[PDB]
């Protein structure tokens, strides 16, 4: 708990970098759960596993006889925690489709967001309710170029788009992995302004890469169990550390605005 | 060079960390080579060798006939890449003075810092021109009431305070580990704010952790060899992200400011 | 440019007025409704809210609509209108026009009011061939979340868009002309005093809503915004980078009209 | 507070006036000032600089010291004294009265006029027990380093003093009073706007060192600091927070006198 002299603290956060991820999928799947106001499904099929897909899956098994989480890698099957969900890699979805008579979901939610799904596929269906997430944060040029949330939303009697946003702070994107890097960067920000602290580091590394490019779920999770923030300091600061992390994650708000269509 | 799909990029900057650290103790070693203004010596003793004494070290070779690195941990002998500087742990040190006369720099550099050598042991000495890096950055209560650079100055013909600040930036010490976490953590910041960026990682751990708690030296320097930024965008910014990075390097202005009588 | 307490500091005061900025933002939001309208021509439209960017959006429209009228409720808001070429009501007198006569039957309706403004129960007294909502949200904010109802006045209208205004890669509270004329002049302030030499940085900023709506002046108003956006004092010229990053903040508001979907 | 454009928004200027932030950083530097002096008591003081701190610093010597002289390059500078205890001389009538008088003979000489100000030529006229530099640099920039001149103005006195103001992990570029008013102003709005509910948040300010040095308006001056140092439009109540957000930035105001040995 010392640094390089006893003259100096090295403070490592409770709050882990899970803590974060939960905290943001939580309030994601939440959002969900008070859009569908408990309503009942026969077989809700969900796009896209990483990174809050897993728990918003499990959210569902409640009110859902039958989830499916479906994605194009099949190897993020070892990034669901519950065995209550199936998995099917989008071929096998394909497949089933166009030669079998299984797949009928009655509520379809697409957590893929850019370059992801596409229309076409979410058209071959006909839900009860479909919900689809909006990768877009606040405002990027770029990014808006290349979202098509709108013509996603095609099918479904009762159609929600999934937004996330933090408040008062800016974020390129409404993604569980952006909105962590910026609760942590915005909280290293005002962490280092405290009193006595020498630097604040922020335990990132490209986690991203670890799931898609290494394809090591485990090694993933086990990254996400590192503390968020590393601190040097003269005088202790174990509780602003907490608190400041604690607010930079209230500020992420989730919820699915109804879009209207007979 | 694709991220979760094809449609957005991960790119990872050419700048390393060890390439920032490098640019800092470069300019620390400069702004000691300035202030001594030729000058050549017969004995050099550095105190501290992490983390820019190493290269200031290696820096004196030229001037001085002898360079000694004197750090109180003695696995950061490993630290040291050039086998001109002589190194000793402050236990060899002290011995040597009380029962030695081996020991008798004209030119002493403390690098220590913070909770760093005491002033008394810096009184034991008499050399032609004594060196103190000042840790203390922009303003910080906490940081000056522990700071005692100025109580260190009481040797010396010639007397200098190493300063290092970012140009219109705030950083809490002169740390040159601390100002390259500045350096990214600020580079990190501008270069979200490109248009089509997603986010943006910056590449830090708890370096100085495996120096001094895992008191492992090669791999620290491992770790040092990596990107410093690594970006998700949809559009192209490896250009724009070393632009980023090399202004905020450059932001750092080292100086010895001499101490008067 | 001249000199501050001694010769040794200069005091830059920004070329680029607020009512430049005023413009470059108002004329954004002009050019969006232009671009949703797509040529369409209109007998008669109705512009509600003057200020801030109101008045030249209805000037906006008078090439392809025969008559335009401006309605606010405040009165005295008709000073703010470039010209004659414009018809400004007060709402007391469209409420009135509205049930005494045939008059007022606009085929193009733009509500500019933003929060606490028309009612959906006023705009849904209307059936024109057009029908747009200025949202007046920007980036999220739960309390100005909580208050919009934008979407609720989206009621009436063969086609309904919604007039988004954000700023690229900056966060702003809301899409008003006067809230993006402030934030850009802060952000700009801040990278404007890293500039080598600059001691301090002025943004010449102060309530000018007051001016308008507590005060009742619009021509204290408008003399207000033609001022130098922003003063810095400084040891070393910082004129050119002064200008630039002012450009460059104004450069990022992006507005446009998203269509609203209703097949019925 | 009152309503906006309409009642579904307020309005809330803030309890804090900018002369009660000029007020509390002026007091400050006095009583850095004080402190330095540990109640010494002087027959002449000699403050050179009457804006902006200058006034109220002169004013906090009489208690301490039988005569108080205040002077500027600025004759209408007279008018931001509000004491008539304290004597004004422009520079001209004082470097006469060195020259040919008699009647100036400072023990404490205080320089305050920073960037551009009183030369070392000048100070090295006196021969005063204490002497106080104000440092005008506050965290780093080139430029202003490059212009500044404050180590050589501390030629003379028995004891020396450099007078240093800055703000607890914050950046400013000077120690002025107008910069640090500025700047806690600046940071106080950032933060402001970010509180739930408010739709922008208005800094009022202006170059008031316009009225006071091209006007050369003093009174117009002091009128404009009696405005509300911030104008918020909000859905909900702010006030609370309005107020408790500029007197965090006003506390990181740290200033003292760091003895020059
Ligand atoms: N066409 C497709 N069909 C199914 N899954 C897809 C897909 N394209 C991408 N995916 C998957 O969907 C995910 C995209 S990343 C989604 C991140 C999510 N918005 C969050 O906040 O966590 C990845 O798991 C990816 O493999
Ligand atoms: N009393 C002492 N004598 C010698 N070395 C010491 C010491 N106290 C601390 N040290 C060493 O000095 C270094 C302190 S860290 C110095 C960081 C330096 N300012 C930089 O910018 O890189 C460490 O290597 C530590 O082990
Ligand atoms: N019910 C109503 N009818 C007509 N005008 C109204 C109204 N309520 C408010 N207004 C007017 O609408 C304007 C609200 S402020 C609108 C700001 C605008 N979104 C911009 O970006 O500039 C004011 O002129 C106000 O007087
Ligand atoms: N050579 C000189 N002799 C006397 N006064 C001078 C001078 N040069 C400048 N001044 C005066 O000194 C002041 C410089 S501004 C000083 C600001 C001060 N550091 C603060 O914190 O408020 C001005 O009043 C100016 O008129
Ligand atoms: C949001 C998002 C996305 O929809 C697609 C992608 O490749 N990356 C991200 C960023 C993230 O996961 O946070
Ligand atoms: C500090 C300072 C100064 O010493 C000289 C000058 O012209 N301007 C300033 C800035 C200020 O007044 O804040
Ligand atoms: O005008 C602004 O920028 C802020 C909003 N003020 C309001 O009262 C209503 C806006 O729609
Ligand atoms: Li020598
Ligand atoms: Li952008």
């Amino acid at each position: 708990n010392y640094g390089i002299t006893e003259s100096v603290k090295t403070t490592r956060s409770k709050i882990k970098i899970k803590d974060i991820v939960s905290d943001v999928v939580e309030k994601k799947a939440n959002a969900i759960k008070y859009f569908l106001e408990g309503e009942e499904f026969k077989q809700a099929i969900v796009f896209g596993a990483y990174l809050s897909g897993s728990y918003i899956a499990y959210s569902l098994l409640k009110d859902c006889e039958e989830v499916i989480i479906v994605d194009i890698q099949p190897h993020l099957k070892d990034i669901l925690f519950n065995d209550g969900i199936k998995f099917m890699d989008l071929n096998k979805l394909q497949l089933e489709l166009r030669n079998g008579t299984s797949i009928n979901p009655d509520l379809v939610i697409d957590l893929t967001g850019i370059g992801g799904v596409s229309p076409d596929l979410i058209s071959k269906f006909n839900p009860k309710v479909l919900i689809v997430e909006d990768p877009k944060g606040n405002h990027d040029k770029g990014i808006s170029k290349i979202d098509n949330t709108d013509k996603r939303l095609c099918v479904g009697a009762k159609k929600g788009v999934l937004k996330t946003y933090r408040s008062s702070k800016f974020s390129k994107t409404s993604g569980t992995m952006t909105l962590v890097v910026d609760i942590i960067m915005d909280s290293c920000r005002e962490i280092n302004e405290l009193d006595s602290v020498l630097y604040t580091i922020p335990n990132l590394k490209y986690f991203e890469g670890t799931v898609f490019h290494e394809k090591n779920v485990k090694k993933f999770l086990t990254e996400l169990n590192m503390s968020a923030i590393t601190v040097s300091s003269i005088d202790h600061v174990e509780y602003e550390l907490e608190e400041i992390l604690s607010k930079n994650i209230s500020r992420v708000d989730s919820f699915v605005k109804e879009f209207d269509k007979l």
